[PDB]
Protein backbone atom coordinates (compact mmCIF):
# COMPACT_ATOMS: atom_id res chain seq x y z
CA UNK A 1 0.00 0.00 0.00
CA UNK A 2 1.72 2.89 -1.58
CA UNK A 3 1.25 6.68 -2.83
CA UNK A 4 3.65 8.08 -5.43
CA UNK A 5 5.78 11.23 -4.25
CA UNK A 6 8.61 13.16 -5.54
CA UNK A 7 11.67 14.92 -4.50
CA UNK A 8 10.67 18.62 -3.02
CA UNK A 9 12.22 20.84 -4.57
CA UNK A 10 12.77 18.84 -7.44
CA UNK A 11 16.59 19.84 -8.64
CA UNK A 12 17.24 19.91 -12.78
CA UNK A 13 20.58 19.86 -14.44
CA UNK A 14 21.75 20.90 -17.57
CA UNK A 15 25.09 19.51 -19.31
CA UNK A 16 26.70 21.97 -21.59
CA UNK A 17 30.75 22.44 -22.63
CA UNK A 18 32.30 25.50 -20.68
CA UNK A 19 33.06 27.14 -23.98
CA UNK A 20 29.22 27.95 -24.30
CA UNK A 21 29.31 29.71 -20.58
CA UNK A 22 30.65 33.24 -22.29
CA UNK A 23 27.69 33.01 -24.55
CA UNK A 24 25.22 32.40 -21.91
CA UNK A 25 26.39 35.01 -19.82
CA UNK A 26 26.74 37.84 -22.84
CA UNK A 27 23.05 36.52 -23.23
CA UNK A 28 21.87 36.30 -20.20
CA UNK A 29 20.03 33.16 -21.40
CA UNK A 30 20.06 29.65 -22.97
CA UNK A 31 18.54 29.67 -25.55
CA UNK A 32 16.90 26.50 -27.42
CA UNK A 33 18.51 24.65 -30.46
CA UNK A 34 15.81 26.16 -32.73
CA UNK A 35 16.15 30.16 -31.49
CA UNK A 36 20.09 30.49 -32.95
CA UNK A 37 21.68 30.17 -29.84
CA UNK A 38 25.37 31.42 -29.88
CA UNK A 39 26.54 27.89 -28.74
CA UNK A 40 30.38 27.69 -29.52
CA UNK A 41 30.65 23.53 -29.19
CA UNK A 42 28.07 21.33 -29.59
CA UNK A 43 28.30 17.83 -27.37
CA UNK A 44 25.38 16.69 -29.46
CA UNK A 45 25.16 13.00 -30.00
CA UNK A 46 23.91 13.34 -33.99
CA UNK A 47 21.29 10.26 -33.97
CA UNK A 48 19.87 12.07 -30.93
CA UNK A 49 20.42 15.71 -32.38
CA UNK A 50 18.22 14.98 -35.70
CA UNK A 51 15.39 13.29 -33.61
CA UNK A 52 15.03 16.05 -31.58
CA UNK A 53 14.14 17.95 -35.04
CA UNK A 54 10.86 15.75 -35.54
CA UNK A 55 10.17 14.32 -32.12
CA UNK A 56 6.61 16.38 -31.34
CA UNK A 57 5.74 17.91 -27.90
CA UNK A 58 1.70 16.47 -27.02
CA UNK A 59 1.83 19.34 -23.93
CA UNK A 60 1.52 22.93 -25.02
CA UNK A 61 3.21 25.17 -25.92
CA UNK A 62 3.88 22.29 -28.24
CA UNK A 63 6.56 22.26 -31.18
CA UNK A 64 9.77 19.54 -31.04
CA UNK A 65 12.39 18.62 -28.67
CA UNK A 66 14.50 21.29 -30.34
CA UNK A 67 12.17 24.37 -29.32
CA UNK A 68 12.86 23.45 -25.64
CA UNK A 69 16.37 23.79 -23.64
CA UNK A 70 16.41 20.07 -21.62
CA UNK A 71 17.27 19.76 -18.35
CA UNK A 72 17.37 16.47 -16.76
CA UNK A 73 16.29 15.42 -13.25
CA UNK A 74 20.06 14.18 -12.04
CA UNK A 75 23.66 14.20 -12.90
CA UNK A 76 25.61 11.46 -14.14
CA UNK A 77 23.43 11.53 -17.00
CA UNK A 78 23.39 8.64 -19.69
CA UNK A 79 24.05 11.61 -21.95
CA UNK A 80 27.55 12.50 -19.74
CA UNK A 81 28.08 8.88 -20.31
CA UNK A 82 27.91 9.42 -24.17
CA UNK A 83 30.32 12.05 -23.74
CA UNK A 84 32.63 10.25 -21.48
CA UNK A 85 32.16 6.91 -23.72
CA UNK A 86 33.35 9.09 -26.72
CA UNK A 87 30.38 7.68 -28.52
CA UNK A 88 29.21 11.74 -29.33
CA UNK A 89 30.98 13.65 -32.05
CA UNK A 90 32.84 15.42 -29.33
CA UNK A 91 35.90 14.11 -28.61
CA UNK A 92 36.93 16.29 -25.96
CA UNK A 93 35.50 14.05 -22.61
CA UNK A 94 33.78 15.20 -19.57
CA UNK A 95 36.14 17.44 -18.12
CA UNK A 96 34.91 20.51 -19.61
CA UNK A 97 31.23 19.97 -19.39
CA UNK A 98 29.47 21.91 -16.66
CA UNK A 99 26.27 20.70 -14.70
CA UNK A 100 24.08 23.70 -14.69
CA UNK A 101 21.63 23.00 -11.49
CA UNK A 102 18.24 24.83 -10.84
CA UNK A 103 14.88 23.40 -9.88
CA UNK A 104 11.27 22.62 -11.53
CA UNK A 105 9.92 24.54 -9.09
CA UNK A 106 11.78 27.99 -9.64
CA UNK A 107 10.82 27.31 -13.33
CA UNK A 108 7.32 27.26 -11.98
CA UNK A 109 7.60 30.47 -9.75
CA UNK A 110 9.09 32.70 -12.71
CA UNK A 111 5.93 32.03 -14.85
CA UNK A 112 8.25 30.15 -17.52
CA UNK A 113 6.39 27.45 -19.90
CA UNK A 114 7.36 23.89 -19.58
CA UNK A 115 7.09 20.42 -20.20
CA UNK A 116 8.22 17.29 -18.65
CA UNK A 117 8.86 13.32 -20.02
CA UNK A 118 8.84 10.36 -18.01
CA UNK A 119 12.04 8.93 -20.18
CA UNK A 120 13.70 10.36 -23.31
CA UNK A 121 11.46 12.73 -25.20
CA UNK A 122 12.47 10.84 -28.55
CA UNK A 123 11.04 7.84 -27.53
CA UNK A 124 7.90 7.30 -29.23
CA UNK A 125 6.54 5.69 -25.88
CA UNK A 126 7.47 9.04 -23.91
CA UNK A 127 4.82 10.80 -21.66
CA UNK A 128 4.60 14.27 -20.89
CA UNK A 129 2.95 16.30 -18.45
CA UNK A 130 3.26 19.98 -17.70
CA UNK A 131 1.90 20.01 -13.83
CA UNK A 132 4.29 20.00 -10.89
CA UNK A 133 2.11 17.36 -9.29
CA UNK A 134 2.43 14.81 -12.07
CA UNK A 135 6.26 14.84 -11.34
CA UNK A 136 5.10 11.87 -8.98
CA UNK A 137 4.72 9.56 -12.48
CA UNK A 138 8.04 9.38 -13.16
CA UNK A 139 10.21 6.46 -11.99
CA UNK A 140 12.29 8.34 -9.13
CA UNK A 141 13.94 4.89 -8.70
CA UNK A 142 14.99 5.16 -12.25
CA UNK A 143 16.26 8.44 -12.15
CA UNK A 144 18.28 8.05 -9.31
CA UNK A 145 19.79 4.99 -10.16
CA UNK A 146 23.54 4.56 -10.55
CA UNK A 147 23.09 0.91 -11.61
CA UNK A 148 21.27 1.35 -14.82
CA UNK A 149 23.11 -1.09 -17.64
CA UNK A 150 19.94 -3.25 -17.52
CA UNK A 151 16.97 -3.97 -18.09
CA UNK A 152 16.85 -1.71 -20.68
CA UNK A 153 14.22 0.60 -19.77
CA UNK A 154 16.49 1.85 -17.09
CA UNK A 155 18.74 3.52 -19.56
CA UNK A 156 15.48 5.33 -20.90
CA UNK A 157 13.77 6.04 -17.97
CA UNK A 158 16.32 7.77 -16.34
CA UNK A 159 16.52 10.32 -19.52
CA UNK A 160 13.42 11.91 -18.24
CA UNK A 161 13.79 15.39 -19.34
CA UNK A 162 12.04 18.67 -17.74
CA UNK A 163 11.95 20.93 -21.12
CA UNK A 164 11.60 24.50 -21.13
CA UNK A 165 10.26 26.80 -23.86
CA UNK A 166 12.80 28.79 -26.42
CA UNK A 167 15.00 29.92 -23.34
CA UNK A 168 16.00 29.18 -19.68
CA UNK A 169 17.16 32.39 -18.12
CA UNK A 170 20.58 32.27 -16.73
CA UNK A 171 19.92 34.03 -13.40
CA UNK A 172 17.75 30.75 -12.31
CA UNK A 173 21.43 28.94 -12.34
CA UNK A 174 22.07 28.30 -8.38
CA UNK A 175 25.31 26.84 -8.61
CA UNK A 176 27.78 25.26 -11.45
CA UNK A 177 28.88 21.94 -11.07
CA UNK A 178 32.65 21.00 -12.33
CA UNK A 179 34.72 17.55 -12.84
CA UNK A 180 38.08 19.92 -11.51
CA UNK A 181 39.18 22.33 -9.47
CA UNK A 182 41.22 23.83 -12.69
CA UNK A 183 38.02 23.89 -14.71
CA UNK A 184 36.43 25.54 -11.99
CA UNK A 185 38.93 28.35 -11.52
CA UNK A 186 38.24 28.29 -15.83
CA UNK A 187 34.91 29.05 -15.03
CA UNK A 188 35.50 31.78 -12.55
CA UNK A 189 37.56 33.66 -14.69
CA UNK A 190 34.82 33.52 -17.41
CA UNK A 191 31.92 35.02 -14.56
CA UNK A 192 34.40 38.29 -13.96
CA UNK A 193 34.59 38.67 -17.54
CA UNK A 194 30.40 39.38 -16.90
CA UNK A 195 30.13 41.11 -14.05
CA UNK A 196 26.62 41.94 -14.46
CA UNK A 197 25.42 38.38 -14.60
CA UNK A 198 24.88 36.38 -11.57
CA UNK A 199 27.47 34.56 -10.19
CA UNK A 200 26.24 31.37 -9.19
CA UNK A 201 28.19 28.79 -6.53
CA UNK A 202 30.94 27.32 -8.71
CA UNK A 203 31.14 23.27 -6.80
CA UNK A 204 33.61 20.55 -7.59
CA UNK A 205 31.60 17.69 -8.17
CA UNK A 206 33.95 14.84 -9.68
CA UNK A 207 31.09 12.38 -8.08
CA UNK A 208 28.62 13.68 -10.69
CA UNK A 209 30.97 12.47 -13.39
CA UNK A 210 31.82 9.10 -14.48
CL1 LIG B 1 14.50 14.86 -24.02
Amino acid sequence: SMKRTYPEPTPIYHITHIDNLKGILRMGKLLAHNQSPPKQRSIAYAHIQERRNRAKVPQPPGGVLHDYVPFYFCPRSPMLYAIYSGATEYQGGQEPILHLVSSAQAVHKAGLPFVFTDRHGVLSHARFFRQLEELAQLDWEAIQASYWADPPELREKKQAAFLVYKAFPWALIEEIAVYSQRVGEEVLKILKQFPEARRPRVCIRKDWYY
